[PDB]
Parts: structure tokens; C-alpha cells; sequence
């Protein structure tokens, strides 16, 4: 009564009544329990399935091979899904057995129950919409899984891009509040030359902005799909004209530019592309974890610092120590650069192991890419929102330790040369004179040539002789 | 009306009137939004912040700068907590920025308002009990929430073990299935010697039984733990007996054996037992992976592949070819297995990251052990229930393959010498024949001798001559 | 006698007297004695150095900032070091502390001692030829050395790529060797469907010919350079035209196409190219490892594995087991493909702990890629000559899988449906009838269509309804 | 005349003509051209083959299987291989396909030639002294060989304690030094409270002193060894009696207390060992890179810095920034880490790669735990003497930044309680007047108990309140 009874290879099994999925999906809701992270939680990759399964079946109906009314139903079930219908009907886990097989037969028996709908039958009279014979017609979960996978890391990609840009911007926008901030440069963390906070907060959007063009061209392997692969390549139980047509009907109805790989046995076991995505991904997310590295060091303080800048106070830092504030939105930030380099090591493992014509380990590939790119958007919208927008400086403190420094004796080089600017550097060290004094002390340069040389303005750029 | 106003350093801020977390805790639910793994999903780490605040109310009672009802109050409502309820009022993202200071301050307060309410009081009215003078008396985050995580860790990992412990007696009842089922060893993929599955399934079940030892002595390093540390580890604050007096009772309240660091300076930062427990289910995940890549290669089949044994089918194996059934069950734990590799390298980046007096990455640290130990417990319980306990082997199929194999040749070095055995070997692969017949054309021993050292059985163990 | 005693801000310091390095070279030989690894060992790291000190000389020149004499010689001296000559003057690890200061200097002194003996001077005597003042001119360690770690890599690639290439048409020529050998694919380690050995070694060929582009578009990366950011990117003591006229001219020395990055802020601390060329890297081994994997597992036999192909025998396979042999060729590069994926963890691990205005952590970071690069030559070349050229199928054993086999049930779908097909997979392996007995036996198909369709040369390409 | 032919199942090979090993050793030589690492480079492993193969030869004589005389002059061969003799006749490479049965026939060709010469034979005349049946006997590479590589890395791991051991001598004899130079505290890089830097020297020495337990621990599971299993565990070919005797003869001869595995089948492809050794190695590099990176942190300045500490000055900073002088012995230190954990990964591949009765990818998992050994050692002891000995503190510096502090505000809590003492940090940031002087002027606290209350001193450990 709240149960119809479904069978495949296995066996008989009861299914529930009202469910648009079939005993195949529910064999695997029963196998895999791991984690709380299921289909449904990613409409990317289910609208994908849909979009896959519509381009299949137009083709299959342009090539004679499916029934127009079929097919119309079929569309228009996969329609629903790509409007967000029915997304409560893929239950299963993201870490699953079976190398994709149980998300293809779950589109399969979703789709095929809402065509039966359609055509006035009830659910699970698969005699009249077969998930196999019709909704998996001349396809292989080998090539219908991984065209899905790949347009819905296609179109995620999108989405991570747009967060980086909103940082990007972001911090294009605090270099210009901060341009006239005179503040000392650091290399191996000991006094180097000047510099502005400008300068440093648009070489953080200039390093993050070479991050998009990283990000899109690996992402842009995706679009070399298998459709017309089935099981391992061959192109066994497809038309000679399906491969070509489907790719060009599923390019259509995704808006995806997807292209046929030119060898697809070659393409059936291939996981390069979300190797080097993966990769890309970890790349952006180690300079994301060095900006916030760079950002926590240069607020450190109040009093025991160089307290360069401050962050926007979200909360207070301290159980027990009175006033303390901490920079806990880089921080969080820092920990999401750890997970995506984990999560990208999870990837190489399951690349590694895939095995003559198939790799089966997809799913937890698959799976941490998606937590990954929903991490870093998160990640990136905290630190823009948060922090970036309301950092100030510390304009005082930062220019005298610029009038202060020894390192701005680099710029006498030019007209003293190397041997004579360490003279005075050491000198500066060991007395704590000025290297200003001692230069007019040794009479090394006249004082209108020198009150030019020394000016921190004129050390931010590269100049003819004084 | 559905709110109350609180107040902190940051200033004034709603909370909903019937929460019993307080402001910094709103704080941190609108700083940290990241993942959907929260505090309230993890519930010895919750039992572990309740056991600390006991014991540390009743050791600041025990020497006189706590008041008897307000430690009455507290240890009931760690009681409570202890028992299951209030978890839903941790509500934080498990990736959170500021070292822990939110899940403290989140104990202290829903602490602090239970006390309350206890006492008469109204939640918020917290100059009757003080989430920081009273709930958090003598404590910084930076004892208490270390001290938090190694209690639930430890505690965590007997779960572990005991799942653990469940799939190893799995392997010893199978290998006594298959004690008698011979079959042929194989080293480099190549034909070795033989064996029995009795053997190869007990080996299973050794090499993971000495995981247990390995897990129990790495969880043990969670128990030094520094109570009394305070911020740094200098103990600013804390009452001279403080640190003893709170660990001894803490060891009483929580069952677990804490004992107190001999440097509580050395204690604070120290993030290394956290990674070499990592290291060891890192440790464990490689070999239960190999374990399932064993069962998946020696499944192959039906036709094409070894077939030494059968695994139980749980799904049909593909949406195209009819018949297939795939090891769906042991490569969803290679998945699981994968996940934790990853895991570990989170664990090693946050311990590395550590900066002077404190590890500011462990939230990131304990998400992904916690989420390690979990997917685990999964994974194994998984492949016991799914998989091992009923596998099955071909045993006219293995026993064909030692009584044709060429390896046999092996037993009778010690009879005519490696290079003669090797010229029977050469003979063998280049002719077809077997071993057997070209040791009696060779005319190397007497029939009867043969018949003893080449009898499938007598290819087991250590023998003597005869 | 045997020194020349030479200076620095140190103090005095004894060097060899015919040594062409000084004093700063001499502290990291004492400083950084960790590896047998030095720059000695890598010509093409120390030609790339002359490169950049030559373009640096002739810029500074066409300036008017340095004399052309002076000029002349360093270039003489450069041209000296690019034929090859005065390579073991560079004696320092590769793992050394200063961040390339050590490398930097070493060239600067080692030129400016060449060109000392070229004007008739003595080693030692810099009055004359500075290593600082006009070796180094305009320059810092941190743009000379990041351009010279790139150029090499670039160059380094290239001979990359050229053994992959190889390896390649290995495989290719390999597959049309193969190409008549009709063998059974398999998924999940199951058998799948037939293919032709020819696809599956062209498959092994064609994945590999992916990474000719993406380890040429990652190494492209390396010609944005940062020539003019002198100490952070400043151009402090650089001429406002040197940055681009100094590119330009080291482009027409080193015949790289090097352009100047957009922001030498940004450039001077910026490790990303050196990540996502590592991940290449480490995508091309782990498509490697896959492939020697199969290799291992195909070759499995004599008389319990798979047995479809012979590698060539290149040494006895065991000390115990008479004329076993071993897959060793595949063996040591799959434990190339594990030493590559670690190096690109150092890698990472490198690239995250940069600072402010520089990254210090290059040198392991350099070491390791060119340590992976030479692995992997070595590997790729082992692996073509000794194994792929060699290759044989068991061309029957190969066939008789295929004509033994149920997968072959799966090219009656489009004419029986999957149900039927599931129906007779399912008789066939119960009962061990063939698929074709048991299509005539349900009368499912006339022998002349059964004919056709089962044909397993009919099944390796699509094809229309027969 | 310059070489000698010798045969084995390959074929015949011309061999060395003085050559203490043999054809089979000459094949691996040609066929492993990976690296520039050789067995040759590695005398304790060298040492342990020899201990190995004494102790097995004994046996096999007690045993009755083996001649008195062959027995002596192996004995003799083996005595001096173990005193340091013809190490140079071991020259195959570190990384080698084969699974180590190259590095076991090269210990059996060697010790035949030599126990040849004794008797007055030549070398190659096997006949009176065969590597397979005399100085392999009762053996294979897989139990010969790993119980090598765990004696050497026992014996190895030694040394590695030994150098950590000389390192915490050293920050305990710095932490001395510096045990009245009182500083802040930091935590999450904000000002925290005060310590002593003989604290936090102190804690260096503390944590690294944990590491000696860890890596001890680790380091004797090693001692759990396979002679007997003989090919994959069975004792094929072993006398019944062998498998205790040799353990125990080769317990005395090599002085380490080895140990037989109970389950030889398990242990034949276990690596958990090597697995969870090279983790002990990553954590304590883990730490050892944090504390590095502290140092170079609190050495920051001149005078835009922390400089808390000075470094001894160890070469010249800077090509361009006169009187600049790095942090460059933790630098080199850092690097070094980063490949232990990278090396560790490599590792864990490997160990992951195991396949049924055998894992062959030990020679890379042995190679690069042994440079990570290696590494450390060097590191370590470059740290202490060039680093930690001379290390000094800018005293007043300290001083001034604890009496300047607002952090001191925390010492209050006791007596005025937190928020009170907030509002008074609060004021003390907002106006820069210091904590002290608001106290009298709210007049929470008399002068005298304030003294007591804020005095540095006073803050260094737990008290009772003033
Ligand atoms: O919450 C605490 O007690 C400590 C925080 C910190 O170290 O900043
Ligand atoms: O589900 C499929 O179509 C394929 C599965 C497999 O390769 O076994
Ligand atoms: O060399 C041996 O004794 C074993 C080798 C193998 O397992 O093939
Ligand atoms: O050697 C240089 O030019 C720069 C060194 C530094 O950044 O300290
Ligand atoms: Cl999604
Ligand atoms: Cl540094
Ligand atoms: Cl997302
Ligand atoms: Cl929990
Ligand atoms: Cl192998
Ligand atoms: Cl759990
Ligand atoms: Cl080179
Ligand atoms: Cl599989
Ligand atoms: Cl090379
Ligand atoms: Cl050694
Ligand atoms: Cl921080
Ligand atoms: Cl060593």
C-alpha cells in the first residue's frame, strides 16, 4: 500500500509508493550510507543529469530509434528538473559505489516515472517508458555520468570566478583608499625598502586576478565530452551519426560549448581534467591562504606588533583576556585553503586509481571538487564582506618606521656604491644615528641631492640619476 | 518581543529570546557560515566542553573563589548536557575562525543561562552568574577547548576501534569458511605459490587486528592535557593547585585518564597528537584500501578475469551491459579510504600553521578527524555487513589454477636445486607440459616422493625432508 | 698561499685562491651542507643565470650606466658559462637558506672574476669589477633569480615534452603492432565488451599526447618575468626604461619569448606558475602510474592471471621461484610517478609559506621540480625502450576470452531489449551455455542476423540495426 | 680478460672481471638508471643484508641443511661487509623495479665470490658455493629484504634521535640564557600576556623532547620481522624450526632484538610500519618548522620588526639592501621540512600500492625514508650550531613592549572582574593612556595592591591573589 514492488537483476524490492525514483536508487540509498552529503544537495549536477538525458533523447528521436511522444515526455520531465523540480528524488550519496552507475539509473527512473505520468500511466509501468530501453537509450552511465559531472564543473566554475572577482575588486578598491600609505616592504621578514599599501593591496588583487584565467582554461577541459562512448569507447548499440549529434544537441540545450573527444576509449578512463582543475583550484587557494597569512601578521598588535593595519572587530577575542580582538575572518579562510589542499590530494588518490577502461572512483572525486568550490565561494564572500571592505591602516605608525628604517640606504647605490651605503648602514645599526646624519657626516652627498634621494615618495618607482 | 539584547566588547547585539547561547555565539553563527557540519552534529565534543566546565566549577569551589550554589548549578546543567540535552544550542560551524573561542564562549553561556534559570533568574541576567567570572573562573579557551577536543577524540576513537574490532572478527569467520579453498599466491602479479584462502583472510584480519594498538596508543597521547595552562600557558589567574586539583577531578568526572602536562607552556601550541593520530587512521586507510583493492581484483570476472571468489551482489552493475554485477561495496570504502588520506594532509597544513603561543587551525583540524573517524566507522561496518560476511570462493577454479601452475616447481628446490627447477620451469612455460610430468621425464625424483611434494596440500607450510 | 683572503659585511673570510667564486659563495658552501645535490649538477639552471646576467650587462649599458669594456667582458665571461665552461665554480645546494641570494651571488662573483682575468686583473681585485656594482647592476636577487629558475624550467620542459614524445610513438607504433588482437575490456575489474588492443594501446598513446599541451601552456607561464622589480618590485635603483629594454634583450640572448609582468609588486613574491606546472607534473604522472598499472595487471600469468601480454624479460623474476618473471620496468615508474607526487607536495607546502614581498622557500621548491623532471625523463625512457617497444599479446588467449565470454550479450539490446538481454546474461552464467545457443534456443533472432550481430568485429565501432 | 660470463635465466652476461657481484646485480645496474642514489651510498643497509644473511646461513648449518665450510666462509664474507668492506660491490640503484629481489641477489653474489676466494676458488665458480641454493637457502627477497630495511631504519633512526637529542641540549642551554628576559606573549599574532623567553625556549626544548618517545616507538615496531616466510608467508622450503632459530641467531649477531612476526602471511606484504614511521618523522618536522618559523618571526626588524631576538649573522643579507642580514639557518630548515613531507606522501603511495601477496614499491618508500633520515640529521645540526647556540635577546625591547602592554590588563580579572577590566582596556586602546594609571584614576584598586598586581614578575606563574 505505501510500497510498490520494483525488480531489476537482483531481485524484487519494495520501493515507495510515491516515489519517482526506482529499486535500482533505492538499492543504493540502502547500500551507501557515509556521509550527510547526497545528490540532492547539488542542483549543478542534477540539472546536468537532465540536460544529458534530454540531448540523448532528441537525438535518439532525430535518428529514428525513439518514439516522438516519448521523447516529447521525456523533455519535458527533463525540463522540470533543469527548472528545479523534483530534486528530492535523488537521494543518494555523494561517496557511492557502483562508479556513477546508481545517479545514471537514478535520472533514468526519475524521468521515465514523470514520462509515465504524462502519458496517464502510473509509476513504475515501465512497459510503457522503459528507464533502460528509453531514458538510457544509446548511452552508457560511462559516458552519460561524466558529460553530467563535467557541465555541472563547468557551470560551478562560473560561479567561483564571479566570487573571485567580487574579492578582486574588493581589494582593488581598499588599495585606492590606502594608496598614500607609506610603509616599509619586508623580505625574509627583515626591513627591505618602501613601499605603498597600495601597492600591496593591488599586487593582492593583481595575483588573485591571474587566478581567473587558471580557473577557466582548466575548466574549459570539461568540455570535452564522451557522449556516443557507451560502455568503454567502442561506441557499441550506437548510430554512427549519434556521438556528433547528441554532443551538438547537448551543446544547445546547455549552453555549454561541449565538443566530442576525438578518441573516446581514450576518453572513457580519462581524469586529467579534474586532476588539473583540482590543481588550479588548490594553486588559488594557496595564495589565498598567503594574502590571509600576510593580513594576520600585518594587524598583529596592539602594543607588541607591527599593527600596520586594522581589521574590521567581529567578535571578541578573549575569554579571558580583556580587549583582545583577533583576526578571526582571515583565519576561517586560512582553514578552507587547508580543506581544498586536502580535498585535492582525495582527488590525485582517486585519479590514480582508475583501471584499464574505467575509473571508478568518481564519486569522492567528484565530491570534494563540489565541497571545494562551495567552500572557497564561501570563503572569498566572508573575507570581501567582512574584512577587506572595512581594513584601515595605521598611517603614522607605518610611515615612521619608514623614516625610521636603515633599509632606505639601498637608494644611495646609484651614487655611492655598494661598498660605502653598507659603511653606513652598519654605522646606523651599531650607533642608531641616522643614515640621513651620517651621510651629511661623511659628506658623501651634498644635502639638496640628498633630501631628494631619501624622500620615501621618490623610492616607489624606478627614476633617472638625482 | 522574540528577542533579548546582550552586549560584549563589540557592542550591543539581538539574540533570540529563548536561545541559551548568548551574544558571542550569535557573533560566530553570523561570522562562520562555511559548511554544514555544526557543533550541535558532534556530541561527546559537546559532552567533553561539559565535563571540563564541571570540573573546572568544582575544583575553583574545592579552593574557595567559587560560590557553593553557583557550582551547584553549573554541574547541573553540565549534567544535563553530559545526558544529551541543549545540544541544539551549539549551533557554530565546525570551520570557524578564532581558535576556538566561539565553542568556549558557547558553553559558557548556555551554561551560564541554564545556571540561571536554575537559580530563579531569566536568561541574559547574567550578573548572577557571569559567563566569563563564573562559567569560565580560572579557564581560557586555550585550556578548556584544547582539553574539550582530546576528550572527545579519545573517547572517539573507541568507537573507532570497536567497529573496527567487528570487521576483523568478519575476516576470521570467513577465513574459516574458506580455510580449505586453495589457491594460488601471486607476488608482482605474477604466479607465486600457493596458498589458502584461510591464509590470505586471516592475514586480513591480522593486519588490521594490529591497527587496534596503533589507534589505542596514539589516542592515549590525547590524554595530557593542560587545565591551568590559562592564555598561554603561564597560568596567569590560577590558583597555585589549581592545575593538579582540576585535572584529577576532571579524570573522575569524565572516566577518562587526563593527566596534566609537565610544561604548560609547551602544552598550549602543541598540536602533535593530533597528527600523529591523523597519521595512524591515516595508516589504517591504506590498508583497508589494499584490502579492497585485493577483494576487487580477485572478484574479477566472470569469464576475463581470476574469479577466485564471489561477492555478494547488492545493485545490477551497469545501466547497458545485462548480467554485470560490480565490487560496489569495497570501492566505496577505497572512496572512504581516499577521503582520509586527504583528511590528513588538512591535519598536517592546520599543526603547521602554529604561530608562538598558540595553534590558531585547529577547528579545521578536529572537523576533518571527526569527519574521518565517522566515514569510517561507515566504511567498515559497510563492507562487514555488505560484503565479507558473505563472500564465497570458485574452489574447483583455484585449485586448477595451483594444480596447472608452473610455481609448484618452487617446492622442489630444496630436492634438485634452483637450477634445476629452473630448466623444469623453462620447459614447462615453453611447452605447455607440467611440472609434474617433466620432473618424471627428467627422472629427478621417484614417483612416489613427487606425489607427496607436489600434492596441492603439502605446499603450505614449512616442511622437513625425506 | 692556497687562499686569497676576500671581504664582505660579515667580515674577512679565507677563499681558495684559484677558486672563480668569493667570499658570499664560500659562507653557503659552509652554511648549507644538507643534500648531494648542487647547482653544479643542473647546467641548465646556471646557463640561465649567464643568460640574465648578460642582459642585465648589455641594458645597463645601452643606459649608459655601465662601461662598455666593462660590458664586453662580463659578456665574453656569460658566453663562457652558456658553452658550458666553469660550471663546477657554482658548488652550493640546491637546498640552501637566503631565499637564491647564495646562487645570485655566486654568479655575480664568478663573472666578475672572469671578467677581471680578461682585463688583466687578478680574482679578487672587484676595484675593478664589482660583483654588487656592475655585476649586479640594477638588479636584485629577487628578479634575477625567479627569471633564472623560469628560463631553466622552460628550457627543461622542452626536453621534457621531447622523451614524452617518444614514449608516445612507442605506443603508437605499439598499437598498430597490436592492432588485430581482439581482447575483452573491462570495468570496475568486470568483464565489460570487446575492443581491439590496437584502441586500447592508441588510447594509452592519445591520453599521454594531452599532456604535451598542458605541460607546454603551464610552462608557458614562466615567460612572464620580473626583470626591474629589483628588491620587491619597486624598480628602486632601476632606470625607468631598464624593465622592459632588459626583457626585450634577454629574450634575443636566451631565445625564450620572456615578457615583463604587468606588476612587479605583484611578481616578486608571486610561486603560482611553479604550482600549477608541478600539478602538470603530477597530472602527467599520475596518467603514467594508471598506465603502468594496467601494464602490470595485463601482463599477470603465466597460468593464474590475465596473461594478455608479454613485456620483455629483463631479469630473473625471484632467488626462490624457478622462471618467474617480474614486471620491473613498469615497477620503477610507477615509484617515479610516487617520488613526483610528493615533490609536488614540497612544492606546495613551499608556495604557501611565502611572506609579504617574497617567497624564501624557492630553492626546495626549484630542487624538487628538477628532480622530478629528470626522474621522469629517465623514467619515460626506461619505459619505451625496455618494455612498450617490446610488447607482445597472447593473441588466442585474447580471443577465446572474447568468444568465452557473456559481455557480448550486451550488442543485443537494440534488438532484444534489456530485459531479454539481462534474461539470457543471467541463463548463460548460471548454466554456462553460450549467449549464441541461447538466443536460438528462446528463438529470440534467426541465425543469419544472430550472426551478424554477435560478431565481435561488429562490436568495436558503432554501426546501423542489422 | 676484462670480464667474466656468467649465467642465470635470462641468459649469459659478461660481468666485471673483478667484480664481487654477478650477473644478476649487473642486470639490475643496466636496467635502473633513475637516480644518482645507490645502494653503495647506505652502509647500515648494506650491513643489515649481511647481518641477514650470517644469520641464516648459521641456521641452515644448525639446522643440518648448509656445510660446515660453506657456513664459515659466508660467516667470514659477511664479517667483513659488516666491519665496512667492499660496500663499493653494491651499485644498484636506490629506486629499482623488482621489489628489492636486485638488492637481495647482489647480497648473494657478493657473499658467494667472497666465501670463493676463501676456499681458493675463483670468482663465478658457483659450483662451489651457489648464490640461490647456498647463500640464499631457506630464503627469499621477501623476507631477506624487508628485514634488511627494518634493521637499517631501526639502526638509523639512532642517529636521528641522537642529532634531535644535541638540539634540545641546545634550546635548554639557550633557554637558560634567556630566562630573565620577560616579553609578551602572543596569540593569534595579538598582544596576548607575559612569559619569560626561558619559557618559550624552554617549550621549544619540551616538545622536541616528545618527539624522541614518538619516533623510539615507531622506530621498534621495525623489530617485528618474516624470516621463514620464504616467498609469500607459507615457509615453503623452510625447515619447521628454521623460522624461530634464524630470528633468534640473527637477535644475537646483529644486536637488535628482533622479533618474529606471529602471522608470516600478513607479514610478508605488510608496510604499516614504514607507514607510520615516516608520520612520526612528519610530525616532528612539523614542529620543527613551527618553531623555525617563530624564530624568524621574532627576529623581524631592524626597526620595522618585532626584534625580540638576534640571529648570529651567517652571510651578507642582500645583493642590493646594504647591511641586510636573513634568517637563513631556519630557512634552510623550513626547506627541509617541506621535503620530509613531501618524502611522506611518496610513502604513503607507495604503501597504498600493495597488491595481494607482495607490495613491490618498498625501493622508493626505503629511499625516501632514508633521505628524510639524512635530511634531518643535517638540518638539526645546522639549526644548533649556527643557529640556537648563538642566539641573544634585545632585552629592553622586550621589557618595554610588556610595561607598554594592554595585555597586562588581564592580571585585574581576579579582583575587579572582567568587564570591569574590559572597560578599563577598552580606554587604555582609545586613548593610549597606560592600564596602570587608569586604575588609580577610577580608583577600582589601591597603589599598593596594584604594584603587587601588575608587576611582570608576578605574572609568570599561578599565585594566590595579592
Ligand atoms: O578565548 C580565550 O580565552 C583566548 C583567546 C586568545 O588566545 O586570543
Ligand atoms: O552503468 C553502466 O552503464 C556501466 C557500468 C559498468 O561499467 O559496469
Ligand atoms: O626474489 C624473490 O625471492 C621473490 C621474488 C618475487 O616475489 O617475485
Ligand atoms: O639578495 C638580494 O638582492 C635580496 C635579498 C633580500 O631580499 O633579502
Ligand atoms: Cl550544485
Ligand atoms: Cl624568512
Ligand atoms: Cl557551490
Ligand atoms: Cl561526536
Ligand atoms: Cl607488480
Ligand atoms: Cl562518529
Ligand atoms: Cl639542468
Ligand atoms: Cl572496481
Ligand atoms: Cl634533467
Ligand atoms: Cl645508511
Ligand atoms: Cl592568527
Ligand atoms: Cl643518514
Amino acid at each position: 500500500n505505501d510500497y510498490r514492488i520494483e525488480s531489476d537483476l537482483i531481485g524484487e524490492l519494495k520501493v515507495p509508493v510515491n516515489a519517482y525514483y526506482g529499486v535500482q536508487t533505492q538499492r543504493a540509498i540502502d547500500n551507501f550510507k557515509i556521509s550527510n552529503d547526497h545528490l540532492s544537495d547539488h542542483p549543478e549536477f542534477i540539472k546536468a543529469f537532465a540536460f544529458v538525458k534530454k540531448a540523448a533523447a532528441q537525438t535518439n528521436f532525430e535518428l529514428g530509434l525513439l518514439d516522438e511522444i516519448i521523447n516529447k515526455n521525456i523533455a519535458t520531465a527533463c525540463d522540470e528538473i533543469i527548472a528545479g523540480k523534483m530534486h528530492k528524488e535523488f537521494p543518494t550519496d555523494m561517496i557511492q559505489g557502483g562508479a556513477g552507475t546508481s545517479m545514471n539509473m537514478n535520472a533514468n527512473e526519475v524521468i521515465a516515472n514523470r514520462a509515465l505520468e504524462l502519458m496517464g500511466h502510473q509509476k513504475g509501468e515501465y512497459q510503457f517508458c522503459s528507464p533502460n530501453d528509453h531514458v538510457n537509450l544509446s548511452q552508457s552511465t560511462n559516458d552519460a555520468y561524466p558529460t553530467a559531472i563535467r557541465i555541472a564543473l563547468y557551470n560551478l566554475n562560473k560561479t567561483l570566478v564571479e566570487r573571485l572577482e567580487l574579492l578582486i575588486q574588493s581589494f582593488r578598491k581598499k588599495a585606492d583608499d590606502l594608496k598614500d600609505v607609506i610603509k616599509m616592504g619586508r623580505t625574509q621578514l627583515q626591513d627591505a625598502v618602501p613601499m605603498t599599501m597600495g601597492q600591496e593591496f593591488n599586487a593582492f588583487a593583481n595575483t588573485l586576478q591571474e587566478e581567473i584565467a587558471r580557473l577557466n582554461t582548466n575548466a574549459d577541459l570539461f568540455l570535452e565530452t564522451n557522449m556516443g562512448a557507451t560502455a568503454i569507447g567502442t561506441g557499441l548499440n550506437a548510430h554512427p551519426d549519434y556521438a556528433v549529434k547528441c554532443t551538438e544537441n547537448l551543446a544547445k540545450i546547455s549552453g555549454a560549448d561541449v565538443v566530442l573527444a576525438s578518441d573516446l576509449v581514450e576518453a572513457t578512463p580519462d581524469t586529467g581534467a579534474y586532476v588539473i582543475y583540482s590543481s588550479a583550484m588548490k594553486r588559488m587557494a594557496v595564495k589565498l591562504s598567503k594574502i590571509c597569512n600576510d593580513l594576520r601578521l600585518l594587524a598583529s598588535g596592539p602594543r607588541a606588533g607591527l599593527y600596520e593595519i586594522n581589521l574590521p572587530k567581529m567578535q571578541p577575542g578573549s575569554s579571558i583576556m580583556p580587549g583582545k580582538v583577533n583576526p578571526v575572518i582571515p583565519e576561517v579562510v586560512n582553514q578552507v585553503c587547508f580543506k581544498v589542499i586536502g580535498n585535492d590530494l582525495t582527488v590525485t588518490f582517486a585519479a590514480e586509481a582508475g583501471q584499464l577502461q574505467l575509473n571508478v572512483m568518481e564519486p569522492v572525486l567528484t565530491q570534494s571538487i563540489m565541497e571545494s568550490i562551495r567552500f572557497l565561494k564561501n570563503a572569498m564572500d566572508t573575507l570581501r564582506e567582512k574584512c577587506i571592505d572595512g581594513i584601515t591602516a595605521n598611517k603614522e605608525i607605518c610611515l615612521n618606521m619608514v623614516k625610521n628604517s636603515i633599509g632606505i640606504v639601498t637608494a644611495l647605490n646609484p651614487y655611492i656604491g655598494y661598498k660605502n651605503s653598507t659603511k653606513i648602514a652598519k654605522e646606523a645599526l651599531d650607533t642608531g644615528k641616522s643614515v640621513y646624519d651620517l651621510v651629511l657626516e661623511h659628506e658623501l652627498l651634498s644635502k639638496e641631492k640628498l633630501d631628494e634621494i631619501l624622500a620615501p615618495e621618490n623610492m616607489l618607482n624606478p627614476h633617472t640619476k638625482f
